[PDB]
DNA sequence: GTTGGATGGTAGA
DNA sequence: CTAACGCTACCATCCAAC
């Protein structure tokens, strides 16, 4: 059993730099402008040049702009990325139908039946390395092994444009050397919890009682991780379905006047049920955001699907009860639909 | 007890 | 306006309901 994880290399400046050539070599940071103020928003990516700066996915884009003025500041086009990723992830299936689109920039991909081992895995990780360069000219990070977790993990240890089998032993060695907090799925918080209970390796979650464990970092992460650390860990690369699908804004300023944030709602519902396209959701939920970037949502699941009309009026009802049960002022609305039908 | 929805936490794209 | 985007997936947990 082969996984062979592509991730696009610092994807949506890439694809900027793609676009513009004149671009490749130089600080591009990609932006989300939130529109509040001059700059206001967030980096989505820049590229390595941008990175060595500090400018990474996340950061204020004027903090970016603080630490690297002279960047090529470039408003997120997320739908132009997603056209390139499609195409790429298209590329992709022609090296395995089964395929599993993890996001916008990354793919698993069973190459079980495609190869016998992990030496004709690298070799076609080299191939699909090529055809995407080849083919839009955007250069990936391959990570080859046993499963979907260490695949992602061995092209962590090889982005950017790298690629990297963890075959079986070095699976079984990382198992025992990777700091837990490497692995995917284990963020700082779940991380700083494993330091408390000492668990610093994949293997210290077998040393372990489970409830122990799952008292800590709940029972699905507790399973994952000893799963892992068992090396039985064999979730299927299976064609992913989208789940929810949701849109959320920044307000041009703060508000608890109904009025005022309505249009931004309405806005993203008009988003989010075209993004929809032919689901029904039977769940919707108004998200927003507070003045102290606090995330409040107010749902409601109805038995069948959720109209367009019914997701104005919910929603608006969703953030009438959001604007009741909490004081504060919102600073980001959005909704989210789910549960399609 | 246990579903499953509401809501939030966490992780990550 | 004065930093903190927007997006999804998964899961914990509370609580009402069954
Ligand atoms: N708006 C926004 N988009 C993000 C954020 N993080 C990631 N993305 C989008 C932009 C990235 O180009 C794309 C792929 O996610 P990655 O974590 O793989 O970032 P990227 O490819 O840029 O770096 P790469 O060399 O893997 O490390 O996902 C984020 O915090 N905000
Ligand atoms: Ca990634
Ligand atoms: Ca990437
Ligand atoms: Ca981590």
């Amino acid at each position: 059993g082969i996984v062979l994880f592509v991730d696009f290399d610092y994807f949506y400046a890439q694809v900027e730099e793609v676009l513009n050539p004149s671009l490749k070599g130089k600080p591009v940071v990609v932006c989300v402008f939130s529109g509040r103020f001059e700059d206001s928003g967030a980096v989505a990516t820049a590229n390595y040049e941008a990175r060595k700066f500090g400018v990474k996915a996340g950061i204020p884009i004027v903090e970016a702009k603080k630490i690297l003025p002279n960047a090529v500041y470039l408003p997120m086009r997320k739908e132009v990325y997603q056209q390139v990723s499609s195409r790429i992830m298209n590329l992709l299936r022609e090296y395995s139908e089964k395929i599993e689109i993890a996001s916008i920039d990354e793919a698993y991909l069973d190459i079980s039946d495609k190869v016998r081992d992990y030496r004709e895995a690298y070799n076609l990780g080299l191939e699909i390395k090529n055809k995407i360069l080849e083919k839009e000219k955007i250069t990936v990070t391959v990570g080859i092994s046993k499963n979907k977790v260490f695949a992602k993990i061995a092209a962590d240890m090889a982005k950017p444009n790298g690629i990297k089998v963890i075959d079986d032993e070095e699976v079984k060695r990382l198992i025992r050397e990777l700091d837990i907090a490497d692995v995917p799925g284990i963020g700082n918080i779940t991380a700083e919890k494993l330091k408390k209970l000492g668990i610093n390796k994949l293997v210290d979650t077998l040393s372990i009682e489970f409830d122990k464990l799952k008292g800590m970092i709940g029972e699905a992460k507790a399973k994952y991780l000893i799963s892992l650390a068992r090396d039985e860990y064999n979730e299927p690369i299976r064609t992913r379905v989208r789940k929810s699908i949701g849109r959320i804004v920044t307000m041009k300023r703060n508000s608890r006047n109904l009025e005022e944030i309505k249009p931004y709602l309405f806005r993203a519902i008009e988003e989010s049920y075209y993004k929809l396209d032919k689901r029904i959701p039977k769940a919707i939920h108004v998200v927003a955001v507070t003045e102290d970037l606090d995330i409040v949502s107010r749902g409601r699941t109805f038995p069948h699907g959720i109209s367009k009309e019914t997701a104005y009026s919910e929603s608006v009802k969703l953030l009438q009860k959001i604007l009741e049960e909490d004081e504060r002022k919102i600073r980001r609305i959005g909704v989210r639909f789910s549960k399609f039908i």
